[PDB]
């Protein structure tokens, strides 16, 4: 039985940690953040583990509180702060991650939003011991789902969080019964995912259906891809591609009706179902062609 200190903080770290409490490992301290206090924190109290809430690592005192944990090992998913090598070092076994991409693509912040916008065919999580750097250290265990043609970021998310911590479970009892492996990063096959933007998720009528369509999925829980009509923000919740040449500027409404309001774009055309008005829940384009008929007009172009 490992004493591992658990370090996170928003929902994707609790599940990690609830996960390890329900397991072999001894949790002998969590690391957590303020937002109120963090889910990582209330699973904790709950089980009576100390909490500890350090703003960086710079100071003594920081590392010096660490060190007489006496930690084996230090897991780390989702919290916020740099660890410099010294801490990375600190426990008998070091820091590992649960990072929610098939590493060495995706490293950073936004790989789930950005493995559905690039339209990659799969993703997972890989469970990674930590070097200095941005996500740079060697993997331990890599595992994969697809992604649906139906997937967003937040099913996607749904997914990952489920995943994310049976991987880690089965890669800690590896470690702990000393058959564990690294496999070094290739630099060469690295990309970083950027985050997502309001401005970004501005759509761009010109651009491929088929991009605008994984925006969509991807820029959904946030912050939704969004187009200007009237003097209006209608975010799209759900759309889907019609593969059909185009003989119509960019953003022409080509078929607006109950199965759909037809866009053309810069290669196919985009069909949107599923849209929200200021105000309203999303509401199929049905009801919102009853609604507003004037601002979906055929033959009128979007902005």
């Amino acid at each position: 039985s490992l004493r591992i200190v658990f370090a996170g903080t928003p929902d994707f770290a609790a599940r990690h940690l609830a996960a390890l409490l329900s397991s072999e490992h001894e949790i002998i301290a969590v690391y957590t953040q303020p937002e109120t206090a963090s889910p990582v924190k209330t699973l904790a109290l709950e089980h009576n583990v100390p909490v500890y809430q350090p703003e960086n690592f710079k100071s003594d005192e920081s590392k010096q509180q660490l060190a007489a944990l006496n930690a084996d090992l230090m897991v780390v998913v989702a919290y916020g702060l740099l660890l410099p090598k010294v801490v990375l070092d600190t426990p008998k076994l070091g820091c590992i991650n649960v990072h929610g991409s098939i590493l060495p693509r995706w490293r950073g912040a936004a790989p789930i939003q950005r493995s559905i916008w690039a339209g990659d065919s799969e993703t997972g999580v890989t469970i990674m011991q930590m070097d200095v750097g941005l996500d740079t250290g060697d993997m331990l265990k890599i595992a994969t789902l697809p992604i649906e043609a139906s997937d967003t970021s937040a099913s996607m998310y749904d997914k990952l969080a489920e995943l994310g911590p049976q991987a880690l479970l089965e890669c800690l009892q590896d470690i702990a019964q000393g058959t564990a492996v690294a496999v070094k990063q290739d630099d060469g096959l690295a990309n970083y995912a950027h985050k997502l933007s309001k401005e970004e998720a501005r759509i761009n009528w010109s651009d491929a259906a088929t991009h605008i369509e994984r925006c969509i999925r991807a820029f959904n829980p946030w912050p939704m891809s969004h187009f200007e009509v009237a003097e209006n923000s209608i975010k799209v919740w759900q759309a889907r591609v019609e593969t059909r040449a185009v003989t119509q500027t960019p953003g022409t409404i080509i078929q607006a009706d109950k199965s759909g309001i037809y866009v053309a774009t810069g290669q196919d055309v985009l069909v949107l179902e599923s849209l929200q008005i200021p105000g309203k829940k999303a509401l199929p384009v049905q009801d919102i062609l009853n609604a507003r008929a004037d601002w979906f007009s055929v033959g009128s172009q979007l902005s």
